[PDB]
C-alpha cells in the first residue's frame, strides 16, 4: 500500500487535459477535499501504460500484460473526483516524473503534500521520456475517446547527449505550460476538460495561493526542475529528488536564482553528478544537500510500495531503509523548505533540522567524496 498521508487535510485527486493535442497540459491533480467517502484512484489506469513500463524494462511486450494482471487493479489512497476543499488559498506544487515514469507514480509524495494543504499537478511529458501517455488527434477523436498513444524513445549513444537537453528542455516548457493553465483557472477561464470526468475545475476558481508556486521532482525531473527554474521566475524555489544531471546545459548552472534543495539517496549518486550538482552552488544562492541513508533511486516513486520487501530488495525498489520511513523524512524535509522559501505560515518548521540532515537517517551533504 502507497502510505496516505500524514498532514490533516483528506485527499481528492483528478485528471486534466487542456488542449486535447500532444502540445496540451496533461496532469494529475492532487488536492485538499472535504468528502473522504468516494472511490480511491486507480493507480494505473490504463492497459497501455504497462506496455509502456515492459518496452521500458526492455522485456517482451506480454511482460506488460503480466505487470497488468499483478498491479492493474491497485489503488492509491486519494479520493477521485471529491470536492475540493473550500474556503482557503493553496499553494502549488508542479512534480516532474523520471524516465520511463508517469504522472500517477509519485502518488506517495503527491497524496502527502495535499494532505498538508497544496495543490499537486503531476505533469505528463510529451517528451518520449514517459513509459507511455496519450493526447487525441483531433476535436472529433477527443469527443469519442479515441486515445493515440506515445511510447517511450529508446536512444543510441550518440543520440544521448542531444536527445536528453532537448527533452529536458521541452519538460521545462511543460511545466511552465501546466503553471500558466492552473494560474488561469484560478483566474476563473472556462477550461474544457478533454477528459469528461465528474470535476467542475469551477471549483479551483479563487483556490491558488498565486506567489507560492515551487517545482518537485525525481531524477529526469530533477533536472526538469533546475532548467524550469532558470526558465521562470514564476516558480520561488525548486526540490529536486535524486536528481539526474547529465540532461542540463553547460549554460543553465549559473543561471538559477531561486533556493533549490537536492534531497538524494545513498546508492544511486555519484560524482559526476554531484559535482553537477555543486556547479549550481554559489555564495549569494542558497542551496542545500541531504542524502537518506540506506536509500536507493527507487525510494523516491511509488512502485517502492508496491511489492514486498524481500522481492523490492532483490529488485532494487527497495533500500536497506523502510520505504515509509525514507519518503516521511523526504516529504517532512521538502514541506519546512518549501514553508521557509514560500513564506508559508504553517507548522512545517518543525521539521526544520532535517533540511540540515540532523537525523540518524540522514547524511548532511552527501556521502560521495569528489
Ligand atoms: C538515471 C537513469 C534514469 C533517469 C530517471 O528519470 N530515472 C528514474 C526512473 O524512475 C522510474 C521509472 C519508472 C517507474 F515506473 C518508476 C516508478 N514508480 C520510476 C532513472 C537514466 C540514465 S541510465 O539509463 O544510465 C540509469 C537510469
Ligand atoms: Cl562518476
Ligand atoms: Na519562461
Amino acid at each position: 500500500k502507497i502510505p496516505r498521508g500524514n498532514g490533516p487535510y483528506s485527499v481528492g485527486c483528478t485528471d486534466l487535459m487542456f488542449d486535447h493535442t500532444n502540445k496540451g497540459t496533461f496532469l494529475r491533480l492532487y488536492y485538499p477535499s472535504q468528502d473522504n467517502d468516494r472511490l480511491d484512484t486507480l493507480w494505473i489506469p490504463n492497459k497501455e501504460y504497462f506496455w509502456g513500463l515492459s518496452k521500458f524494462l526492455g522485456t517482451h511486450w506480454l511482460m506488460g500484460n503480466i505487470l497488468r494482471l499483478l498491479f492493474g487493479s491497485m489503488t492509491t489512497p486519494a479520493n477521485w473526483n471529491s470536492p475540493l476543499r473550500p474556503g482557503e488559498k493553496y499553494p502549488l506544487v508542479v512534480f516532474s516524473h523520471g524516465l520511463g515514469a508517469f504522472r500517477t507514480l509519485y502518488s506517495a509524495i503527491g497524496i502527502d503534500l495535499a494532505s498538508h494543504g497544496f495543490i499537486v499537478a503531476a505533469v505528463e511529458h510529451r517528451d518520449r521520456s514517459a513509459s507511455a501517455t496519450y493526447y487525441f488527434k483531433d476535436q472529433s477523436a477527443a469527443e469519442i475517446g479515441d486515445k493515440s498513444w506515445l511510447y517511450l524513445r529508446t536512444l543510441k549513444q550518440e543520440e544521448e547527449t542531444h536527445i536528453r537537453n532537448e527533452q529536458v528542455r521541452q519538460r521545462a516548457k511543460e511545466c511552465s505550460q501546466a503553471l500558466s493553465l492552473i494560474l488561469d483557472i484560478d483566474h476563473g477561464k472556462p477550461v474544457k476538460n478533454a477528459l469528461d470526468l465528474k470535476f467542475d475545475m469551477e471549483q479551483l476558481k479563487d483556490s491558488i495561493d498565486r506567489e507560492k508556486i515551487a517545482v518537485i521532482g525525481h531524477s529526469f525531473g530533477g533536472a526538469t526542475v533546475i532548467q524550469t527554474l532558470s526558465e521562470d521566475q514564476r516558480f520561488r524555489c525548486g526540490i529536486a529528488l535524486d536528481a539526474w544531471m547529465f540532461p542540463l546545459g553547460d549554460e543553465v548552472y549559473s543561471r538559477i536564482p531561486q533556493p533549490l534543495f537536492f534531497i538524494n539517496s545513498e546508492y544511486f549518486q555519484y560524482p559526476a553528478n554531484i559535482i553537477k550538482m555543486k556547479k549550481c552552488y554559489s555564495p549569494d544562492k542558497e542551496r542545500k544537500m541531504i542524502t537518506i541513508r540506506g536509500s536507493v533511486h527507487q525510494n523516491f516513486a511509488d512502485f517502492t510500495f508496491a511489492t514486498g520487501k524481500i522481492i523490492g530488495h532483490m529488485l532494487k525498489l527497495k533500500g536497506d531503509i523502510d520505504s515509509n520511513v525514507a519518503i516521511d523524512l523526504s516529504n517532512k524535509a521538502s514541506l519546512a523548505f518549501l514553508q521557509k522559501h514560500l513564506g508559508l505560515h504553517k507548522d512545517f518548521d518543525q521539521w526544520d533540522c532535517l533540511i540540515e540532515g540532523d537525523d540518524e537517517n540522514l547524511i548532511p551533504g552527501t556521502n560521495i567524496n569528489t
